[PDB]
């Protein structure tokens, strides 16, 4: 048996073009109420670009990658988690860092190739199961890979409705 688990995460896909992938990220702030939020890019170049382009249209981001400095790496999620900072860019990282209550919607801006990347990224430790959402955003093209995985992980990843339903992902305390 796996260590993550994804009960208690509803996942959500949308199907989107690449070059319209920044215009559905800024539909999913209008729409969701997002509390703060991770979202997870296939490189460090697209973590860095996805970024600035964030924060040029008048959002609240840091970023941390692979790349960067390991002591960098934490005390920037250190001042993500403190709540100086509304959304955090990561690209793929081996070494996890602590849950963050204020976190509830974890989006997918570039799909993970397999299954053990996408349960690094969505699954949770413990079996305590604090409520989240998380999106994919997806290419039609590679809509196959998100069914081998779904199957792989044995879970439901579900075509996002134009409403989510707030009982998944706002905290009711």
């Amino acid at each position: 048996m796996e260590e993550l688990t994804l009960l208690g995460v509803t996942q959500y896909y949308a199907f989107v073009q690449e070059k319209q992938k920044v215009h559905c990220l800024n539909t999913l702030f209008r729409k969701l109420q997002i509390n703060q939020s991770i979202i997870f890019c296939n490189s460090t170049q697209r973590v860095e670009l996805l970024a600035k382009k964030i924060t040029e249209i008048g959002y609240s981001c840091y970023y941390i990658h692979s790349k960067m400095a390991q002591n960098h790496r934490n005390r920037v999620f250190h001042d993500f988690r403190q709540g100086n900072c509304r959304n955090l860019v990561c690209s793929d990282l081996l070494t996890r860092g602590i849950d963050i209550q204020a976190v509830n919607v974890v989006i997918n801006f570039d799909f993970p190739r397999n299954a053990e990347t996408y349960l690094h990224r969505i699954g949770r430790s413990g079996r305590f199961g604090h409520l989240g959402v998380a999106i994919n955003l997806i290419t039609y093209e590679d809509r196959h890979t998100l069914r081998r995985i779904e199957q792989e992980l044995r879970t439901r990843i579900e075509p996002i409705p134009k409403t989510v339903d707030p009982k998944l992902y706002v905290a009711d305390q």
